[PDB]
Protein backbone atom coordinates (compact mmCIF):
# COMPACT_ATOMS: atom_id res chain seq x y z
CA UNK A 1 0.00 0.00 0.00
CA UNK A 2 2.28 2.83 1.26
CA UNK A 3 5.58 2.77 -0.67
CA UNK A 4 8.77 4.49 0.43
CA UNK A 5 8.96 7.50 -1.85
CA UNK A 6 11.47 10.26 -2.54
CA UNK A 7 10.77 13.98 -2.21
CA UNK A 8 13.86 16.08 -2.85
CA UNK A 9 16.66 15.12 -0.47
CA UNK A 10 14.59 12.89 1.80
CA UNK A 11 12.44 9.79 1.80
CA UNK A 12 8.76 9.86 2.72
CA UNK A 13 6.39 7.18 3.92
CA UNK A 14 2.73 8.23 3.95
CA UNK A 15 3.87 11.82 3.43
CA UNK A 16 6.03 11.87 6.56
CA UNK A 17 9.83 11.79 6.66
CA UNK A 18 11.42 8.34 6.59
CA UNK A 19 15.04 7.85 7.65
CA UNK A 20 16.94 4.59 7.08
CA UNK A 21 18.26 3.08 10.31
CA UNK A 22 19.41 -0.22 8.99
CA UNK A 23 21.74 -3.14 8.71
CA UNK A 24 23.22 -5.29 6.02
CA UNK A 25 22.04 -8.84 6.32
CA UNK A 26 22.87 -10.28 2.95
CA UNK A 27 21.61 -13.75 3.93
CA UNK A 28 18.16 -12.82 5.28
CA UNK A 29 16.31 -14.43 2.35
CA UNK A 30 18.48 -17.57 2.55
CA UNK A 31 17.41 -17.81 6.21
CA UNK A 32 13.78 -17.82 5.04
CA UNK A 33 14.19 -20.90 2.82
CA UNK A 34 11.78 -23.72 3.74
CA UNK A 35 14.37 -26.48 3.31
CA UNK A 36 17.61 -27.43 5.09
CA UNK A 37 19.29 -24.20 3.90
CA UNK A 38 16.93 -22.01 5.88
CA UNK A 39 16.57 -21.24 9.53
CA UNK A 40 13.14 -19.66 9.83
CA UNK A 41 13.08 -19.82 13.61
CA UNK A 42 16.31 -17.83 13.71
CA UNK A 43 15.05 -15.38 11.08
CA UNK A 44 12.04 -14.39 13.18
CA UNK A 45 14.23 -14.05 16.27
CA UNK A 46 16.78 -11.93 14.39
CA UNK A 47 14.08 -9.61 13.07
CA UNK A 48 12.56 -9.33 16.54
CA UNK A 49 15.94 -8.34 18.00
CA UNK A 50 16.65 -5.92 15.16
CA UNK A 51 13.22 -4.28 15.56
CA UNK A 52 13.85 -3.94 19.30
CA UNK A 53 17.17 -2.17 18.45
CA UNK A 54 15.30 0.30 16.21
CA UNK A 55 16.28 -1.20 12.84
CA UNK A 56 13.72 -0.38 10.13
CA UNK A 57 15.55 -1.58 7.01
CA UNK A 58 17.63 -4.48 5.73
CA UNK A 59 19.91 -4.53 2.72
CA UNK A 60 19.74 -8.03 1.29
CA UNK A 61 21.09 -10.07 -1.64
CA UNK A 62 18.24 -11.10 -3.98
CA UNK A 63 20.09 -13.56 -6.20
CA UNK A 64 23.32 -15.57 -6.30
CA UNK A 65 25.01 -17.51 -9.10
CA UNK A 66 26.38 -21.05 -8.66
CA UNK A 67 30.10 -21.03 -7.94
CA UNK A 68 32.75 -23.70 -7.48
CA UNK A 69 35.14 -21.43 -5.56
CA UNK A 70 35.52 -21.59 -1.77
CA UNK A 71 34.76 -17.92 -1.14
CA UNK A 72 31.10 -18.02 -2.28
CA UNK A 73 27.66 -18.89 -0.96
CA UNK A 74 26.38 -22.40 -1.66
CA UNK A 75 23.83 -23.42 -2.68
CA UNK A 76 22.98 -20.70 -5.21
CA UNK A 77 19.73 -19.30 -6.54
CA UNK A 78 20.85 -19.51 -10.20
CA UNK A 79 22.29 -22.88 -11.22
CA UNK A 80 23.39 -21.80 -14.68
CA UNK A 81 21.50 -19.22 -16.72
CA UNK A 82 17.73 -19.43 -16.35
CA UNK A 83 17.83 -22.26 -13.80
CA UNK A 84 16.35 -20.65 -10.72
CA UNK A 85 15.90 -22.49 -7.43
CA UNK A 86 12.24 -21.85 -6.66
CA UNK A 87 12.61 -23.32 -3.17
CA UNK A 88 15.26 -20.70 -2.38
CA UNK A 89 13.11 -17.96 -3.87
CA UNK A 90 10.38 -18.98 -1.38
CA UNK A 91 12.88 -17.79 1.23
CA UNK A 92 12.65 -14.28 -0.20
CA UNK A 93 8.84 -14.62 -0.13
CA UNK A 94 9.05 -15.63 3.55
CA UNK A 95 11.41 -12.76 4.37
CA UNK A 96 8.96 -10.27 2.82
CA UNK A 97 6.09 -11.72 4.92
CA UNK A 98 8.22 -11.47 8.10
CA UNK A 99 9.40 -7.92 7.41
CA UNK A 100 5.85 -6.78 6.68
CA UNK A 101 4.68 -8.04 10.13
CA UNK A 102 7.27 -5.78 11.72
CA UNK A 103 6.92 -2.66 9.52
CA UNK A 104 10.46 -3.12 8.23
CA UNK A 105 11.58 -2.60 4.63
CA UNK A 106 14.25 -4.08 2.39
CA UNK A 107 16.66 -2.97 -0.31
CA UNK A 108 17.30 -5.92 -2.66
CA UNK A 109 20.42 -6.05 -4.87
CA UNK A 110 20.49 -8.18 -7.99
CA UNK A 111 24.17 -8.88 -8.68
CA UNK A 112 27.60 -8.41 -7.18
CA UNK A 113 30.86 -6.91 -8.43
CA UNK A 114 32.61 -9.28 -6.03
CA UNK A 115 32.84 -13.08 -5.97
CA UNK A 116 30.97 -14.06 -2.84
CA UNK A 117 27.62 -14.56 -4.59
CA UNK A 118 29.13 -15.49 -7.96
CA UNK A 119 28.15 -12.19 -9.46
CA UNK A 120 29.54 -10.55 -12.56
CA UNK A 121 32.62 -12.77 -12.92
CA UNK A 122 30.40 -15.83 -12.63
CA UNK A 123 28.29 -14.57 -15.55
CA UNK A 124 31.48 -14.23 -17.58
CA UNK A 125 32.73 -17.67 -16.52
CA UNK A 126 29.53 -19.29 -17.78
CA UNK A 127 29.66 -17.30 -21.03
CA UNK A 128 33.34 -18.08 -21.66
CA UNK A 129 33.32 -21.68 -20.37
CA UNK A 130 36.29 -20.97 -18.07
CA UNK A 131 36.37 -21.26 -14.26
CA UNK A 132 36.26 -18.23 -11.99
CA UNK A 133 39.63 -17.30 -10.51
CA UNK A 134 38.95 -16.54 -6.84
CA UNK A 135 40.90 -13.36 -5.99
CA UNK A 136 41.28 -14.68 -2.41
CA UNK A 137 43.48 -17.40 -3.98
CA UNK A 138 45.22 -15.48 -6.79
CA UNK A 139 45.61 -12.13 -5.06
CA UNK A 140 45.21 -10.62 -8.53
CA UNK A 141 42.68 -7.98 -7.69
CA UNK A 142 43.34 -5.63 -10.60
CA UNK A 143 42.76 -8.49 -13.04
CA UNK A 144 39.62 -9.53 -11.13
CA UNK A 145 38.11 -6.04 -11.29
CA UNK A 146 38.76 -5.79 -15.03
CA UNK A 147 37.13 -9.17 -15.53
CA UNK A 148 34.13 -8.28 -13.41
CA UNK A 149 33.60 -5.02 -15.34
CA UNK A 150 33.74 -6.89 -18.66
CA UNK A 151 30.19 -7.91 -17.69
CA UNK A 152 28.90 -4.46 -18.82
CA UNK A 153 30.29 -4.96 -22.33
CA UNK A 154 28.76 -8.40 -22.85
CA UNK A 155 25.45 -8.34 -24.64
CA UNK A 156 24.82 -11.96 -23.58
CA UNK A 157 25.52 -11.09 -19.93
CA UNK A 158 23.14 -8.13 -20.11
CA UNK A 159 20.43 -10.31 -21.63
CA UNK A 160 20.83 -12.80 -18.79
CA UNK A 161 20.97 -10.02 -16.17
CA UNK A 162 17.75 -8.48 -17.49
CA UNK A 163 16.14 -11.94 -17.37
CA UNK A 164 17.12 -12.25 -13.69
CA UNK A 165 15.75 -8.77 -12.96
CA UNK A 166 12.50 -9.66 -14.66
CA UNK A 167 12.32 -13.07 -12.85
CA UNK A 168 12.38 -11.47 -9.44
CA UNK A 169 10.57 -8.20 -10.11
CA UNK A 170 7.58 -9.95 -11.75
CA UNK A 171 7.44 -12.60 -9.00
CA UNK A 172 4.28 -13.25 -7.02
CA UNK A 173 4.87 -13.92 -3.33
CA UNK A 174 3.95 -17.61 -3.06
CA UNK A 175 2.89 -17.19 0.59
CA UNK A 176 0.75 -14.01 0.69
CA UNK A 177 -0.09 -13.69 -3.01
CA UNK A 178 1.27 -10.13 -3.36
CA UNK A 179 2.92 -9.25 -6.66
CA UNK A 180 6.41 -8.02 -5.78
CA UNK A 181 5.69 -4.80 -7.70
CA UNK A 182 2.77 -4.16 -5.29
CA UNK A 183 4.67 -4.91 -2.07
CA UNK A 184 5.59 -1.80 -0.05
CA UNK A 185 7.85 -3.99 2.10
CA UNK A 186 10.35 -3.60 -0.74
CA UNK A 187 11.92 -0.14 -0.40
CA UNK A 188 14.20 -0.33 -3.42
CA UNK A 189 15.49 -2.47 -6.22
CA UNK A 190 19.27 -2.15 -6.46
CA UNK A 191 21.36 -2.89 -9.53
CA UNK A 192 24.26 -4.65 -7.82
CA UNK A 193 26.50 -4.75 -4.79
CA UNK A 194 29.32 -2.23 -5.40
CA UNK A 195 29.34 -2.07 -9.21
CA UNK A 196 32.60 -0.43 -10.34
CA UNK A 197 33.76 0.64 -13.84
CA UNK A 198 36.86 -1.54 -13.68
CA UNK A 199 40.28 -1.48 -12.06
CA UNK A 200 42.77 1.33 -11.44
CA UNK A 201 43.54 1.51 -15.19
CA UNK A 202 39.94 1.98 -16.42
CA UNK A 203 39.74 3.94 -19.70
CA UNK A 204 37.47 6.85 -20.51
CA UNK A 205 35.46 4.55 -22.78
CA UNK A 206 35.07 2.05 -19.94
CA UNK A 207 33.86 4.87 -17.66
CA UNK A 208 31.19 5.76 -20.24
CA UNK A 209 30.17 2.11 -20.65
CA UNK A 210 29.60 1.98 -16.88
CA UNK A 211 27.62 5.24 -16.84
CA UNK A 212 25.44 4.00 -19.70
CA UNK A 213 24.96 0.63 -17.94
CA UNK A 214 23.65 2.29 -14.78
CA UNK A 215 21.29 4.44 -16.87
CA UNK A 216 20.00 1.58 -19.01
CA UNK A 217 19.58 -0.94 -16.20
CA UNK A 218 17.69 1.58 -14.07
CA UNK A 219 15.50 2.47 -17.05
CA UNK A 220 14.84 -1.22 -17.68
CA UNK A 221 13.68 -1.77 -14.11
CA UNK A 222 11.30 1.18 -14.45
CA UNK A 223 9.65 -0.52 -17.46
CA UNK A 224 8.79 -3.44 -15.14
CA UNK A 225 7.94 -1.37 -12.06
CA UNK A 226 7.20 2.33 -12.38
CA UNK A 227 6.75 2.94 -8.60
CA UNK A 228 9.50 1.22 -6.44
CA UNK A 229 12.70 3.18 -5.91
CA UNK A 230 15.81 2.18 -7.83
CA UNK A 231 19.43 2.61 -6.69
CA UNK A 232 22.77 1.42 -8.02
CA UNK A 233 24.61 0.00 -4.99
CA UNK A 234 27.68 2.11 -5.74
CA UNK A 235 30.33 2.84 -3.11
CA UNK A 236 30.52 6.43 -4.33
CA UNK A 237 33.72 8.01 -5.62
CA UNK A 238 35.81 5.00 -4.56
CA UNK A 239 33.50 2.79 -6.65
CA UNK A 240 33.88 5.18 -9.60
CA UNK A 241 37.65 4.76 -10.24
CA UNK A 242 38.16 7.73 -7.89
CA UNK A 243 36.46 10.01 -10.41
CA UNK A 244 33.58 11.87 -8.80
CA UNK A 245 32.31 12.96 -12.23
CA UNK A 246 31.70 9.30 -13.11
CA UNK A 247 29.63 9.00 -9.93
CA UNK A 248 27.66 12.15 -10.79
CA UNK A 249 27.09 11.22 -14.41
CA UNK A 250 26.05 7.63 -13.63
CA UNK A 251 23.50 8.77 -11.05
CA UNK A 252 22.17 11.89 -12.84
CA UNK A 253 19.37 9.91 -14.49
CA UNK A 254 15.84 10.35 -13.09
CA UNK A 255 15.56 6.55 -13.01
CA UNK A 256 18.01 6.50 -10.08
CA UNK A 257 15.85 7.71 -7.20
CA UNK A 258 18.46 8.03 -4.47
CA UNK A 259 22.21 7.87 -3.95
CA UNK A 260 24.35 5.38 -2.11
CA UNK A 261 27.83 5.51 -0.73
CA UNK A 262 29.91 2.97 1.16
CA UNK A 263 32.99 3.39 3.33
CA UNK A 264 35.68 0.78 3.88
CA UNK A 265 38.40 2.65 5.75
CA UNK A 266 40.49 -0.48 6.46
CA UNK A 267 40.18 -2.06 2.98
CA UNK A 268 41.14 1.31 1.47
CA UNK A 269 44.30 1.37 3.67
CA UNK A 270 43.25 4.50 5.54
CA UNK A 271 43.12 2.45 8.78
CA UNK A 272 45.53 -0.34 9.78
CA UNK A 273 43.70 -2.85 11.96
CA UNK A 274 47.00 -3.87 13.62
CA UNK A 275 48.06 -0.24 14.25
CA UNK A 276 44.71 1.36 15.09
CA UNK A 277 45.87 4.11 17.49
CA UNK A 278 48.51 5.28 15.01
CA UNK A 279 46.24 5.33 11.95
CA UNK A 280 42.81 6.21 13.34
CA UNK A 281 43.29 10.02 13.36
CA UNK A 282 44.16 10.15 9.67
CA UNK A 283 41.52 7.51 8.79
CA UNK A 284 38.86 9.62 10.49
CA UNK A 285 39.96 12.74 8.62
CA UNK A 286 39.60 10.88 5.32
CA UNK A 287 36.23 9.39 6.36
CA UNK A 288 34.69 12.73 7.30
CA UNK A 289 35.97 14.20 4.00
CA UNK A 290 34.40 11.30 2.07
CA UNK A 291 31.08 11.87 3.86
CA UNK A 292 31.14 15.60 3.12
CA UNK A 293 32.07 15.07 -0.55
CA UNK A 294 29.10 12.74 -1.07
CA UNK A 295 26.68 14.95 0.85
CA UNK A 296 27.75 17.78 -1.49
CA UNK A 297 27.04 15.65 -4.56
CA UNK A 298 23.66 14.70 -3.11
CA UNK A 299 22.88 18.43 -2.82
CA UNK A 300 24.00 18.94 -6.45
CA UNK A 301 21.78 16.12 -7.71
CA UNK A 302 18.96 16.84 -5.21
CA UNK A 303 18.62 13.22 -4.04
CA UNK A 304 18.66 11.47 -0.68
CA UNK A 305 21.99 9.87 0.29
CA UNK A 306 22.26 6.58 2.22
CA UNK A 307 25.52 5.29 3.75
CA UNK A 308 24.27 1.79 3.01
CA UNK A 309 27.44 -0.14 3.80
CA UNK A 310 30.20 0.75 6.28
CA UNK A 311 32.10 -1.26 8.87
CA UNK A 312 35.28 -1.68 10.84
CA UNK A 313 37.31 -4.56 12.22
CA UNK A 314 37.15 -5.69 15.82
CA UNK A 315 40.02 -4.50 17.97
CA UNK A 316 43.40 -5.61 16.61
CA UNK A 317 41.60 -7.39 13.79
CA UNK A 318 40.33 -10.24 15.98
CA UNK A 319 37.56 -12.47 14.61
CA UNK A 320 36.75 -13.79 18.07
CA UNK A 321 33.30 -13.00 19.45
CA UNK A 322 34.76 -12.15 22.87
CA UNK A 323 37.15 -9.51 21.48
CA UNK A 324 36.45 -5.84 22.09
CA UNK A 325 35.11 -3.41 19.51
CA UNK A 326 36.28 -0.02 20.81
CA UNK A 327 37.55 1.26 17.44
CA UNK A 328 34.41 0.10 15.60
CA UNK A 329 32.16 1.61 18.26
CA UNK A 330 33.90 4.98 18.25
CA UNK A 331 33.86 4.92 14.43
CA UNK A 332 30.14 4.34 14.42
CA UNK A 333 29.63 7.15 16.98
CA UNK A 334 31.61 9.59 14.84
CA UNK A 335 29.70 8.69 11.67
CA UNK A 336 26.32 8.83 13.43
CA UNK A 337 27.12 12.16 15.10
CA UNK A 338 28.18 13.78 11.81
CA UNK A 339 25.25 12.31 9.91
CA UNK A 340 22.73 13.39 12.53
CA UNK A 341 24.08 16.94 12.48
CA UNK A 342 23.79 16.83 8.65
CA UNK A 343 20.17 15.71 8.90
CA UNK A 344 19.38 18.37 11.50
CA UNK A 345 20.77 20.97 9.09
CA UNK A 346 18.42 19.82 6.32
CA UNK A 347 21.10 18.12 4.19
CA UNK A 348 20.28 15.01 2.12
CA UNK A 349 21.74 12.59 4.70
CA UNK A 350 18.92 10.04 4.74
CA UNK A 351 20.37 7.27 6.88
CA UNK A 352 22.58 4.22 6.95
CA UNK A 353 23.01 0.45 7.00
CA UNK A 354 25.91 -0.87 9.10
CA UNK A 355 27.91 -3.69 7.52
CA UNK A 356 26.99 -6.10 8.94
CA UNK A 357 24.67 -8.09 11.19
CA UNK A 358 25.72 -11.48 12.60
CA UNK A 359 23.15 -11.63 15.41
CA UNK A 360 22.66 -15.12 16.79
CA UNK A 361 24.84 -16.62 14.07
CA UNK A 362 27.93 -18.48 15.25
CA UNK A 363 31.05 -20.09 13.84
CA UNK A 364 32.95 -22.90 15.48
CA UNK A 365 35.53 -23.03 12.70
CA UNK A 366 39.06 -22.53 14.08
CA UNK A 367 40.00 -20.59 10.95
CA UNK A 368 36.71 -18.67 10.94
CA UNK A 369 36.09 -19.75 7.33
CA UNK A 370 32.51 -20.52 6.32
CA UNK A 371 31.68 -23.96 4.94
CA UNK A 372 28.41 -25.08 3.39
CA UNK A 373 25.91 -25.81 6.17
CA UNK A 374 27.43 -23.37 8.65
CA UNK A 375 25.35 -20.52 10.09
CA UNK A 376 25.02 -17.58 7.71
CA UNK A 377 26.55 -14.38 9.04
CA UNK A 378 26.75 -10.76 7.97
CA UNK A 379 30.31 -11.59 6.96
CA UNK A 380 29.80 -13.44 3.65
CA UNK A 381 31.74 -16.57 2.66
CA UNK A 382 34.73 -14.64 1.20
CA UNK A 383 35.70 -13.20 4.60
CA UNK A 384 36.30 -14.56 8.05
CA UNK A 385 33.16 -15.10 10.07
CA UNK A 386 33.62 -12.39 12.67
CA UNK A 387 35.53 -9.85 10.54
CA UNK A 388 32.92 -7.07 10.38
CA UNK A 389 29.70 -8.55 11.69
CA UNK A 390 27.93 -7.42 14.86
CA UNK A 391 26.94 -10.29 17.15
CA UNK A 392 23.89 -10.20 19.44
CA UNK A 393 26.38 -10.28 22.34
CA UNK A 394 28.21 -7.13 21.16
CA UNK A 395 26.51 -5.14 23.88
CA UNK A 396 28.44 -1.89 23.39
CA UNK A 397 27.86 -1.72 19.67
CA UNK A 398 24.18 -2.58 19.99
CA UNK A 399 23.65 0.19 22.55
CA UNK A 400 25.10 2.73 20.12
CA UNK A 401 22.86 1.38 17.34
CA UNK A 402 19.79 1.53 19.58
CA UNK A 403 20.59 5.09 20.64
CA UNK A 404 21.15 6.52 17.18
CA UNK A 405 18.37 4.48 15.55
CA UNK A 406 16.06 6.36 17.93
CA UNK A 407 17.73 9.76 17.50
CA UNK A 408 17.55 9.57 13.68
CA UNK A 409 13.80 8.90 13.79
CA UNK A 410 11.67 11.98 13.07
Amino acid sequence: EHFVRVNGGHFELQGKPYVITGVNMWYAAYLGAPNEVGDRDRLAKELDNLKAIGVNNLRVLAVSEKSEINSAVKPAVTNGFGNYDETLLQGLDYLLVELAKRDMTVVLYFNNFWQWSGGMTQYMAWIEGEPVQDPNVTNEWEAFMAKSASFYRSEKAQQEYRKTLEKIITRVNSINGKAYVDDATIMSWQLANEPRPGNSQTTAEEKQIYIDWVHAAAAYIKTLDAHHLVSSGSEGEMGSVNDMQVFIDAHATPDIDYLTYHMWIRNWSWFDKTKPAETWPSAWEKAQNYMRAHIDVAKQLNKPLVLEEFGLDRDMGSYAMDSTTEYRDNYFRGVFELMLASLEQGEPSAGYNIWAWNGYGRTTRANYWWQEGDDFMGDPPQEEQGMYGVFDTDTSTIAIMKEFNARFQP
